[PDB]
């Protein structure tokens, strides 16, 4: 069924899905979710929109994939590991009305020497602010 | 890893340890816009090898939260094509360890301004 199918492989359909529930894969806290077909970025990080508090990132498609996404792994990859978002980061505490919030800024560098450079452009053009042009 | 195989990967990929320390995976901590200001001396120095690393990843955000709740643009500069991003990672003050959490990032946030 649907639900037996990953990026990478397929279980064997008598099998229970690997896929958390979204009531499980709720209750981890929100940096730590992973979005799936099962439990959509909407569900784990909100709608896409214009404020600063929202994500900005994700086309239709990958907004209601998450990471089955087909092209996952080419936007993943430009995500930070643990040690990287904390070494590469400019982090900062603030205490505002909605709570005690760390925040994060940065930029990771496009390797041009990568024969997938120019897709990769295209891929990214194609999900940042993408809900612009929802219909 | 040594430092020759460790850094080999893409600087967002890099994984700090003693072995192949912060500096030298992410640079020097400072104040400039992209410059990361992370870590006091004993973070730099270790990396994951830390001994409080796990309470400080706690706070990391997964590939996919990462793309979900950030701002994210791209420049094209005379360095290169970058992704930019920003966000925010709300902390639990309900946690009964909120207040020691409170107290381990601010140890590490602009921490170099006191030391070499």
């Amino acid at each position: 069924g649907s639900s037996h199918h990953h990026h990478h492989h397929s279980q064997d359909p008598n099998s229970s899905s690997t896929k958390k529930s979204a009531a499980e894969a709720s209750k981890k806290p929100r940096q730590k979710r992973t979005a799936t077909k099962a439990y959509n970025v909407t569900q784990a990080f909100g709608r896409r929109g214009p404020e600063q508090t929202q994500g900005n990132f994700g086309d239709q498609e990958l907004i209601r994939q998450g990471t089955d996404y087909k092209h996952w792994p080419q936007i993943a990859q430009f995500a930070p590991s643990a040690s990287a978002f904390f070494g590469m980061s400019r982090i900062g505490m603030e205490v505002t009305p909605s709570g005690t919030w760390l925040t994060y800024t940065g930029a990771i560098k496009l390797d041009d020497k990568d024969p997938n450079f120019k897709d990769q452009v295209i891929l990214l053009n194609k999900h940042i602010d993408a809900y612009k042009t929802f219909p």
